[PDB]
């Protein structure tokens, strides 16, 4: 376990503005790519501000399809729900997030992310594997609009893994006015062996805004996100 003179642990680590670093290696139908991200999280306000860069050249999938993969420890938990915040409770040692994302009538992503502090910086290191995609489909054919809807993310305890299980549905707008559904199944497990907060059923309410940096010539995404826990009282 951690040093019992650790200065900041659990939710204490999130009372201020925290630098964030994200690193992702991906392979979707053999199209390999990497993404790096930097920004800040201010959990008191549920606020994330990040800029992501495809470091290998052109991103072979639409940026919106990576939003859910690219640090739920920055969610704003109401005071009356603080005992349900698994994500912060696992820090600084961190947690592993695993997902399968089923794109309706297309392929799936499977992801594994390790989220932990490296000093003052909250780091998310991710591997993403996509298979079974249609080369001329909405994903590999880049037919998804550069925008994002608000969603609820449903969280319950997984006592067997000393963690949580999560599911939700993302609707990505297609350029023809239709919808590309992405069904997310998720589990998180702590990296350390200490106590964590196993929550009652609740959800996170997400808002996401995607933009471009007018001075950035690399393939990139600027993301502004607000996340608030809810559904208890
Ligand atoms: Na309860």
């Amino acid at each position: 376990g951690i040093d019992p003179f650790t200065v900041s642990k659990g939710e204490e680590l999130f009372t201020g503005v925290v630098p964030i670093l994200v690193e992702l290696d991906g392979d979707v139908n053999g199209h390999k790519f990497s993404v790096s991200g930097e920004g800040e999280g201010d959990a008191t306000y549920g606020k994330l501000t990040l800029k992501f860069i495809c470091t290998t050249g052109k991103l072979p999938v639409p940026w919106p399809t990576l939003v859910t993969t690219l640090v739920q420890c920055f969610s704003r938990y109401p005071d009356h729900m603080k005992q349900h915040d698994f994500f912060k409770s696992a820090m600084p040692e961190g947690y592993v997030q695993e997902r399968t994302i089923f794109f309706k009538d297309d392929g799936n992503y499977k992801t594994r992310a390790e989220v932990k502090f490296e000093g003052d910086t909250l780091v998310n290191r991710i591997e993403l594997k996509g298979i079974d995609f249609k080369e001329d489909g909405n994903i590999l054919g880049h037919k998804l609009e550069y925008n994002y809807n608000s969603h609820n993310v449903y969280i319950m305890a997984d006592k067997q893994k000393n963690g949580i299980k999560v599911n939700f549905k993302i609707r990505h707008n297609i350029e023809d006015g239709s919808v590309q559904l992405a069904d997310h199944y998720q589990q998180n497990t702590p990296i350390g062996d200490g106590p964590v907060l196993l929550p009652d059923n609740h959800y996170l309410s997400y808002q996401s805004a995607l933009s471009k940096d007018p001075n950035e010539k690399r393939d990139h995404m600027v993301l502004l996100e607000f996340v608030t826990a809810a559904g208890i009282t």
